[PDB]
């Protein structure tokens, strides 16, 4: 019943993940939220096919994603069965482990057995023979690196994912991550981290600048930093000192023609080494809104040094 849209490639823009040739949309679709055991099936369909429909073809999952842990996967995995399974090779779909998934020793953290165990989990909750990418979702500092990533070479050897990510990584770990999954010759393309107008850690910790300097993609989360970039928090006439900063960074926005959650999501992609910005949505409308800022990410000299002085704290 579902057939996707013929116009679905006509407007989004996809950008290679840093030197690779994978591209990702500029807009990528997260299932963190409103996927969970207590969502509605029509409603999670109507987002998922009105997301390809407008080109996001970048589908983000992790082992924990729900409420209940495992939900999202399931219920993506049911989407796909029914309607998406025939989209399968036009969809890049990802999963993470590295947070807490299962009780005990085994299920959270970074160890090769947790990471390989959740991955067969994943792929059987979302009845693929593979995902695209497969995350180390967090730095484990108690297990060495080297057997966080050989676990990820071993997931894209096995045929289970065809790419390595990591998130959550700082730029000087990113870098001894870069290393080893080169000297084991594993493709490793993307950094997945927290990014917005109120969020500037990978612009402090080194992860924007490693992963440009090492033709790494970045695709950004919670980029509208829990509500607070979009109308949610706006009258028409939550400290005060927050509300000023919304209110300054929301007259930039309209001066644009965008709304504040609009503009935030430009400005997440206005450097070349942000690869996608990674959106949530309750309600298909919100998708179709937000797909139109992918064509105003470019900034003046003067709203960008707007947005920094009003964001800083
Ligand atoms: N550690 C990691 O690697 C993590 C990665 N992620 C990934 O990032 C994805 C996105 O994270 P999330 O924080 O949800 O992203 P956003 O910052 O994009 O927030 C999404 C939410 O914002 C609201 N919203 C979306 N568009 C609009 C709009 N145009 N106007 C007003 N409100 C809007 C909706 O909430 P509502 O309708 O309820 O207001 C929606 O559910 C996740 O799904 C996941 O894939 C996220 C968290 C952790």
């Amino acid at each position: 019943k579902y057939q996707a849209s013929k116009n679905r490639y006509n407007e989004m823009k996809y950008s290679k993940c840093g030197e690779s040739g994978l591209k990702l949309p500029m807009i990528s679709f997260g299932l963190w939220h409103n996927f969970g055991s207590n969502a509605d099936y029509n409603n999670m369909k109507e987002l998922c096919f009105t997301a390809f429909d407008n080109g996001i073809t970048h589908f983000d999952l992790a082992n924990n994603y729900g409420p209940v842990p495992g939900s999202a996967e399931e219920n993506f995995g049911r989407i796909l069965r029914d309607d998406l399974a025939t989209y399968r090779d036009e969809l890049l779909i990802s999963t993470k482990a590295g947070y807490k998934m299962w009780e005990g020793p085994y299920g959270d953290f970074g160890s090769r057995k947790y990471i390989l165990a959740s991955l067969d989990q994943s792929l059987k909750r979302m009845g693929l023979e593979y995902v695209d990418i497969f995350y180390h979702h967090r730095m484990d500092p108690d297990t060495p690196l080297e057997e966080s990533m050989m676990a990820l070479d071993t997931a894209v050897k096995s045929g289970k994912a065809l790419y390595a990510g990591i998130s959550n990584y700082n730029g000087e770990t990113m870098e001894k991550a870069a290393a080893i999954l080169n000297e084991l010759k594993c493709p490793f393309v993307i950094n997945q981290n927290r990014y917005s107008i109120f969020d500037r850690t990978i612009e402090n910790n080194g992860l924007k600048r490693a992963a440009k300097e090492n033709g790494k993609g970045i695709i950004a989360f919670s980029p509208l930093a829990q509500g607070t970039l979009t109308d949610k928090y706006l009258s028409g006439i939550l400290t005060e000192k927050k509300l000023e900063q919304i209110r300054r960074l929301n007259n930039i926005a309209l001066n644009r023609g965008q709304t504040l959650a609009q503009m935030a999501l430009s400005w997440v992609l206005k450097d070349s080494e942000v690869t996608s910005v990674l959106i949530g949505a309750s309600k298909p409308s919100q998708i179709i809104e937000n797909v139109g800022i992918v064509h105003k990410i470019g900034f003046t000299d003067e709203e960008l040094m707007m947005i920094d002085e009003i964001s800083a704290n």
